[PDB]
DNA sequence: CTTATATTTATAAG
DNA sequence: CTTATATTTATAAG
């Protein structure tokens, strides 16, 4: 199967990801910015107990570490969601290089109608965060047993530049693959990937190369939602069918 | 004084005006327009008594007359009577707006002419007759507060969207000859607001005398109370004219 | 949790 | 008089 031939490429079998080729990211602040520290709002014991295993897994994986930071933003109960809006306001903007899905799909020619669709799991966490920038994203945590600050050692969710920074990182890591397979079409939308070939055979071995490449580089795709070598797929809210849409 | 010298030309001495040279105006309607009759709102006795003397004066002057018309628009209940003619305005064909804005108007005022006379015409619209065929358009309902029927206007009425333009056009036609017979004077017209500018004080004196005579003879009436005659400094259209400035 | 985003009178007019 | 112009949350999000 596709699962057994490529255990490092699937999130279910390959372990949490780490883009080994990508240096830890530095997050430049606006010249005006000084740290913002927002008090954590209280939460029910149920919410805290629901958050706990997620925090604990991230701690065990080293994705969260203890810190002491002049920054602090609230965690909210919804699994954990961090309100980083006041950090986002203080981070310098970067040029938006991610194409909108419409333009991205315009690069899909009729000649390639065999599709594989993959979504990368915990994509942002594959990218490391430079220690100088880790204090920006600190929050307060108490196990449901004393309170302390934690922050992220990887690119975090809710950070405004995470999608663009990830898209640019993966483009660098898949550049060679594109060279080694000039007859394949590869669409990247952050963590959503579409591979297209003219034939099922080319799609089969092209998907083999892509999965091997992704796992080697330290990315992990969802085997659950993978659509592999199919004439009909869903991608970015579109149904791709008979060369349409 | 000017008051006695030109009694026909002043509102205070010459009575209500009438532009005798202007044919009664016909008011064309839009191609689909049908008469509109909207009910008169009630009004307090206080308001009715306040309006009454104004209505009676206009009846006595022939400016209002009884009528029966399929058109009817309201007199405002709250003491000068104000007629809401908006529903009539919607049904009257538009005309090209020929009145210049004051700024462009004043652009024709050169610095050579720094002797000014300003006149404003009293009850200007009422000087232009309204042709009987168009009078039914402007009917409203009146009941005397002590002793009910429709009245309408035999003159161009207030609140009619084309009254300023139609008056400005009529007066431009009527003062065209004055303009030719007095090439050294500058004459600015803004509906019922007139500025006469001259090179010397005596030209302004003689020119103003001729303008008043011409206005009176034509059937228009200027306000003696507010007139600014032969001055180096006048108020005109919100501006203070002075040294040839503004 | 917080927050960026999408009915109500004051005039003026006729 | 009526008409035209100039404070409030529902929600989606972090």
């Amino acid at each position: 199967t596709w699962l057994s031939d490529f255990p490092q490429a699937w999130a279910e079998t390959g372990g949490m990801g780490l883009a080994v080729r990508q240096a830890p990211l530095i997050i430049p602040l606006k010249a005006t910015s000084t740290p913002v520290s927002i008090k954590q709002y209280p939460m029910s014991q149920e919410a805290r107990l629901g958050i706990k295993p997620h925090i604990q897994r991230l701690l065990d994986q080293g994705i969260l570490v203890p810190c002491q930071s002049p920054w602090n933003t609230p965690l909210l109960p919804v699994r954990p969601v961090q309100d980083l809006r006041e950090v986002n306001k203080r981070v310098e903007d970067i040029h938006p290089t991610v194409p909108n899905p419409y333009n991205l799909l315009s690069g899909l020619p009729p000649s390639h109608q065999w599709y594989t669709v993959l979504d990368l799991k915990d994509a942002f966490f594959c990218l490391r965060l430079h220690p100088t920038s880790q204090p920006l994203f600190a929050f307060e945590w108490r196990d449901p047993g004393i309170s302390g600050q934690l922050t992220w050692t990887r690119l975090p969710q809710g950070f405004k530049n995470s999608p663009t920074l990830f898209d640019e990182a993966l483009h660098r890591d898949l550049a060679d693959f594109r060279i080694q397979h000039p007859d394949l079409i590869l669409l990247q939308y952050v963590d959503d990937l579409l591979l297209a070939a003219t034939s099922e055979l080319d799609c089969q071995q092209g998907t083999r190369a892509l999965l091997q490449t992704l796992g080697n580089l330290g990315y992990r795709a969802s085997a659950k939602k993978a659509q592999i070598c199919q004439k009909q797929v869903k991608y970015l809210g579109y149904l791709l069918k008979e060369g349409q849409r």
